[PDB]
């Protein structure tokens, strides 16, 4: 449970009010004071309105800024005031589907380092406003090779990234990478970077951020391959999930009924088998599951069943 | 040079007034009179405000409806008024970039029927508000089979669509169909559709709308494959274009600088090599070229050149 200060008391603030009350009712936080450039009143919702200058007069776990656009600038004034970035939250993330401050802060205080075969992880981190505490951003690795990696992680994480393809834009060729050497070599298909070198840079830099104390492992398996799914369901990893087109007896398997529905009924649908699009589109993911609950490693995070 | 009656005179009308003046300046049209249920005034911009029961006293080739929200309704009463459905136009298309009435109507009067290896045609027709006068919608054909098709079009069109693969949503497998036999068989891959039946029905029903008198052949060759590009450039079709990652000495090719730019520079880019996504995104396509001039098969439809 935390103590917080709120910077910004306008539209976003009153718009996020009910959620704030709810979060307080759950006992996840309490508002100490309200920071505001312009002073509309000396007390807003029974809370003293103070200046950035008198912030030092309060004890607090976070500053939650409620100002969509001007956020960045306030974050600076925050930093310029000696407040460590660690205690500055965007507040707009309060408007996320199944928000819960305690789960949201948990993932922040014990950095969730997501690991995915595709871009999912990167997207999820953005949707929540988390920082990329993982090297799995902007690239995908085929199932066959991927399962191999999750079974012998540290090893591969020690191997230097070795170009496998340089990539050329005039042949729509993307820079590919390699990790491993024998018939047990792995391939990373970077599809965001221009040149391999640039990709390698990002890789071995972000790599250093892995937080083995809070790892979330996700994998997507489009086709029928109970072999893999069983194999995945067997990884030691305590916190892991696998997206599948159909329900499975394997506990780590997901399956979103709504997906199948879209595949054969959604009119303006885009495809009839793009499960990886469904899982990467927060508009759909949030309807199918409670992301925050899921990432926190809780159970019953799938919102739609049977 | 058509004579048209306007049915709107509101926000969209005033919004589009300048466009009108311009279309008029080019001599593409003239406004005989204005139709309105609300009698704001007797004269708007020098033209008279009549009622939907008097349109019958005017000679005109088109009725331009300026009212997005209730467009369909107006059309229904216009049709109810016994007006040829072909003479009804939706004024909101006056708002696409590089709009020209002469061209727009040309593609109406002689139904343009786009043949394409992917969803491109479907998306384009919709961007212009044209009906699908082609069976090439929501499915793709690989280069090798697609070029094969384009060279022996009539034979294939005369074939019966056979199932090559029942689709199964529980393994992300899509329905696939085929035309021809032995070495002359080609494969269609159905995205949007969930069942081959549904697909075949769409195909069968739509293939009867092909209008040989106004074909537009489009193809997208992403990789380095000059043999194929050359073959495409040699097709008889007087109106065709091939989307390619680099410029070529072949006139049928269309290279878009901004694309390569987006690849190596655009921040929020999804991929570093998705010419398909680019070409099918009317927002990017409209910048790199003039869709109307292109469709009207006029040389010079490329806006940005290197």
């Amino acid at each position: 449970m935390y103590k917080c200060l709120i910077w910004g008391v306008n539209d976003e603030y009153t718009l996020a009010y009910d959620k704030l009350l709810f979060e307080i009712s759950k006992g996840n936080l309490s508002i100490e004071a309200l920071i505001s450039k312009d002073k509309y009143a000396k007390y807003i919702d029974g809370k003293e309105v103070i200046d950035k200058t008198e912030i030092s007069n309060y004890e607090f776990d976070y500053i939650i800024i409620f100002n969509k656009e001007r956020y960045s600038d306030i974050k600076n004034e925050a930093l310029e005031l000696g407040i460590p970035e660690r205690k500055i939250l965007n507040g707009k993330f309060f408007f996320i589907s199944n928000f819960d401050f305690k789960r949201y802060c948990k993932l922040i205080e014990n950095p969730i380092t997501i690991i995915s075969d595709d871009c999912w992880g990167g997207l999820v981190s953005s949707y929540l406003g988390f920082k990329f505490n993982s090297p799995f951003i902007n690239f995908y690795i085929h199932n066959d090779d991927y399962i191999k990696f999750l079974e012998n992680m540290d090893y591969y994480l020690e191997q230097e990234l070795k170009v496998e393809q340089e990539g050329n834009v005039y042949s729509c060729t993307m820079p590919k990478g390699s990790l491993g050497t024998g018939d047990n070599k792995i391939i990373l298909n970077f599809n965001h970077q221009a040149s391999f070198a640039e990709a390698k840079n990002d890789w071995d830099e972000r790599k250093t951020r892995i937080n083995k104390k809070n790892l979330f492992v996700k994998m997507l398996i489009k086709d029928d391959n109970e072999k893999l799914v069983k194999r995945f369901d067997n990884l030691p990893y305590k916190n892991k999930v696998c997206f599948h087109p159909k329900p499975m007896k394997y506990k780590s398997v997901a399956f979103f009924p709504r997906y199948i529905w879209r595949c054969i009924n959604y009119a303006a649908r885009t495809s009839n088998s793009n499960l990886e699009q469904y899982t990467m589109d927060m508009s759909w993911l949030e309807k199918s599951c409670d992301i925050l609950k899921m990432l926190c490693g809780e159970e019953d995070f799938i919102r739609e069943k049977x």
